[PDB]
């Protein structure tokens, strides 16, 4: 378990991420939250520290993510924002477990801390 190769699987858990299986409940997290579209005003009273897949496959095709863990946290941060800002019930975070169901699968494959 080298950094490298935990590296090299947080890339194919990402592009899993992004894989045409999953669209249908990860398009909302591609790019950032379309925020002036859908009228979100209090959006960034909220969120302090916005995330999207988009912004994390930049990060990791530019050498970004150091290890497994900091590419976890930003991911995590991304799944947070939407739990943190919408209703428990909504079906954005119903969509949003769904994916993170699908990160957290596959991450348990990297070693503890
Ligand atoms: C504090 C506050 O007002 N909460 C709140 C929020 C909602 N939410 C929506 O109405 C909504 C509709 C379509 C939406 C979204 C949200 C999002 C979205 C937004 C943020 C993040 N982080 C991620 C995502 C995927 N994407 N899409 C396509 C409704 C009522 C309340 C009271």
């Amino acid at each position: 378990a080298s950094v490298t190769e935990q590296l090299r699987h947080c890339s194919e858990i990402l592009k899993e991420m992004l894989a045409k299986k999953h669209f249908s409940y990860a398009w909302p997290f591609y790019n950032p939250v379309d925020v002036n579209a859908l009228g979100l005003h209090n959006y960034y009273d909220v969120v302090k520290n916005p995330m999207d897949l988009g912004t994390i496959k930049e990060k990791m095709d530019n050498q970004e993510y150091k290890d497994a863990y900091k590419f976890a946290a930003d991911v995590r941060l991304m799944f947070m924002n939407c739990y943190k800002y919408n209703p428990p019930d909504h079906e954005v975070v119903t969509m949003a477990r769904m994916l993170q169901d699908v990160f957290e699968t596959h991450f348990s494959k990297i070693p503890i801390e």
